[PDB]
């Protein structure tokens, strides 16, 4: 059994510790109830988080044992960065990519925050996440790959937990009776999880497909689609050196999470990269996502664009395709499986290693862009190389082009006899070429 | 030989005839150097053409046996609709695609012209495409699967013709000693070719990617990316019916040419859809691109999201394999080939007849809109199948799910001794998990 249904009561039980109500009142009541909780806060560089120091203090009012502040900023970008180089997004609607940012946060808080638990000798992770989301599989796996001893509570199967704190305000009323007053947010139309690498807005309002974003204040940029709102044009360069993101604007960034800060705040200032995905669920069921990701859009438009200009059909058509196969892996909570692994590796070596240049865009409101310059030592485009004005340095003749045309026949000729067989075998219909039978 | 070198003297050519400079000048020519010219254009609903009727009226002036307006809109709208129904479009810079309207206009010239000119008794196409580009391969192919006993005048092969039309200064001047008084098109700093699906700008100093969009004006929507340029938010509904586009804004069109021509209208106030793309050329080397389809963009996004909402994921993920496979065979002149119409038909039959609903779309400048309302009878996305309030009615259990997630232990397991032998191996570097070495 590795999901204990009931409290651990006597046993080190370690909590993903965001601070919020619903893990603030699990804690006090492990506390309460016989258990002993270790809190663990991941770091992970919030756009909505203004003081993540001030979460373990809470943690060890409300009874954790001990409480720790894990940073998981550098792991956080560095998968981003991976994800990135090997195109790992599945989830787009007429190209409006979403970044897999949720996944790629589960991939770094499960396996470090299970690692820091592993440290301390906490082999029971007390997780909240629902029966009916993602995130349950992901810190499912996440966790049993990092520690293979784990065991995971999961306090919605214990009816003492769900007869005590079965609500916001039950817990709420929990809180205050021992003491504490619980200070809630202000309650919001739909629910937000949020990294550096992006946000994501859904369910409540949100699961109204008549509803959009029209109804989400942002939180990593502007509301681009509200025309009072003013927004300036602005020019952005972004340099890459070997596939990893270096410079913005001609200042060179040694630490790449100060890279991708300045990143989000160049792409917030525009609302660049949001979109609005109808996706399936690992259950097979759908969900309704509005997304941001400002810095992680900014750096795929880079990205892309030099890829377009430096690597060949097949090797483009392989990282596309290995890219959506990567990004349903990395959806299910297989990122480090065998079968993502090579995936990533692949992208990470032979495309993005050549990916060495820069891009400079003009950003207005939300996707509108346009590029302005593509500049590197590695592009395969090279017009004049095509330039035919001076025959000595021609690359091939007319009369080369005509033998390269004439090589076609033979399989023209069978592609024709082809169509005269569907048509006899009732497939077309008879014919300037046999139709397709609607 | 199917490509002819030397002008046929005395034998009947076809010429795809467009009325611009080079095929005027190579019609005069080809009459007074003892060939039979005959003129057929295509008509493909040009935004920049204003008189389809003047253009076979002038090759009889220059010596033409014969001229024909072929009307090719029909067939232009329906291949269009079959390459957005399978996704087929394979070149995209982060996720902003070409929607490849000018090889689908090419597999509808090629063939229906070709055919026009098989019923004529004309055997011969004095096609100019030049040595260097896609086009040449295009009209190729198309033209001998259509005509079996087709050949192909090269113009360009002939020194005869070089050395007399080698350029427009001495075409011109040809056209003056035969009386005519070729009027010239106003020079531009790029090339442009178009269809009623979209247009396309390149060469010249679009060659350079230092310039790009800034430098071309549009010719079926406004110059978006000048800020000075007015454009009004827009509300647009588009219904589709088991796949075909059939209303736009409540008004249902039995014509979908004039469905087309209203949905042009609707994307070029905004200038929706316009992308630069640098692209892999069939002879594989690179060229640039600056491309319009406003009309095609916005059914794209309304297709787009209907597929998100009513296919699962294995489908999805088929048609857009497929879609991409696809789109590299249609740019190829492979279009009506048998693995073409194995990817086409797949996607018109069992994804695209379920796409029955509509999408309400907010557009402003250029690629930045808003999803406003998603319907159909035919959606799988229902939140309240997933509603957990009534257990009376929820569709699974949070024990159900557990037991789902207890399955999962066998392969996480066999995972985690992968990563072991990948370290022992060389391949990972020791450690919260093992790490990709770099
Ligand atoms: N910054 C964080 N540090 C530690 N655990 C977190 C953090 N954010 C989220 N979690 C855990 O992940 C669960 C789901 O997160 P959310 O979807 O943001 O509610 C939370 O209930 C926590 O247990
Ligand atoms: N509307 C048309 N009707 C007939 N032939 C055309 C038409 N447009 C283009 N073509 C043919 O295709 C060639 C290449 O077209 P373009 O790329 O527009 O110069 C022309 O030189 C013509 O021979
Ligand atoms: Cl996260
Ligand atoms: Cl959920
Ligand atoms: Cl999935
Ligand atoms: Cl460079
Ligand atoms: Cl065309
Ligand atoms: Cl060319
Ligand atoms: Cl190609
Ligand atoms: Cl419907």
């Amino acid at each position: 059994t590795t999901i204990l249904p009931n409290l651990p009561t006597g046993q080190k039980v370690g909590i993903a510790f965001s601070g919020g109500l619903d893990t603030s009142a699990a804690l006090l009541w492990m506390r309460q109830k016989g258990a002993v909780p270790y809190a663990y806060t991941a770091n992970l560089g919030q756009p909505d988080e203004p003081d993540y120091d001030e979460i373990p203090r809470r943690a060890m009012q409300y009874g954790a044992e001990a409480a720790r502040l894990v940073d998981c900023r550098a792991q956080l970008v560095a998968e981003g960065i991976a994800a990135l180089q090997a195109g790992a997004f599945h989830i787009s609607t007429a190209g409006l990519t979403y970044f897999n940012t949720t996944p790629i946060g589960r991939a770094v808080t499960g396996t470090m925050l299970v690692a820091a638990m592993k440290e301390d000798g906490v082999n029971i992770w007390g997780d909240g996440s629902t029966f009916k989301g993602n995130d349950i599989e992901r810190f499912y796996r996440y966790g049993l790959l990092t520690n293979p001893d784990l065991k995971i509570y999961k306090p919605w199967l214990d009816q003492t937990f769900i007869d005590e704190l079965g609500g916001r305000a039950e817990m709420s009323e929990y809180m205050r009776q021992a003491g504490f007053d619980y200070k809630m947010s202000a309650e919001k139309a739909y629910s937000t999880d949020s990294n550096m690498l992006g946000a994501t807005h859904e369910a409540k309002d949100l699961e109204l497909l008549s509803a959009g974003i029209r109804i989400v204040q942002p939180i990593m940029g502007v509301a681009f689609w509200q025309d009072s709102v003013q927004i300036k044009a602005e020019e952005v360069t972004v340099r890459f050196e070997e596939g990893q993101p270096v410079a913005l604007n001609g200042v060179e960034y040694a630490d790449p999470v100060e890279l991708l800060l300045e990143a989000n705040r160049i792409g917030g200032r525009h609302g660049l990269g949001m979109s609005d995905q109808i996706e399936n669920r690992i259950i097979e069921a759908k969900s309704r996502g509005i997304y941001e990701a400002p810095g992680l859009a900014l750096l795929f438009i880079a990205y892309e664009r030099l890829v377009t200009g430096i690597h060949n059909e097949d090797t483009i058509e392989q990282y596309r395709e290995n890219g959506r196969k990567l990004g349903r892996l990395l959806y299910q909570g297989r990122w480090f499986d065998p079968q993502a692994i090579m995936l990533r590796e692949t992208a990470q070596r032979w495309v993005a290693r050549a990916i060495t240049g820069e891009v400079t865009l003009e950003l207005r409101r939300g996707n509108d862009y346009s590029l302005l310059n593509t500049e590197s030592a590695n592009l395969t485009y090279a017009p004049e190389r095509l330039s035919m004005e001076k025959v000595e340095n021609a690359p091939f003749t007319p009369a080369d082009r005509i033998g390269q045309l004439t090589m076609r026949n033979l399989d023209i000729v069978d592609t024709r006899e082809k169509l005269f067989t569907y048509v006899k075998t009732g497939l077309l219909a008879p014919s300037a070429l046999p139709q397709i039978k609607d």
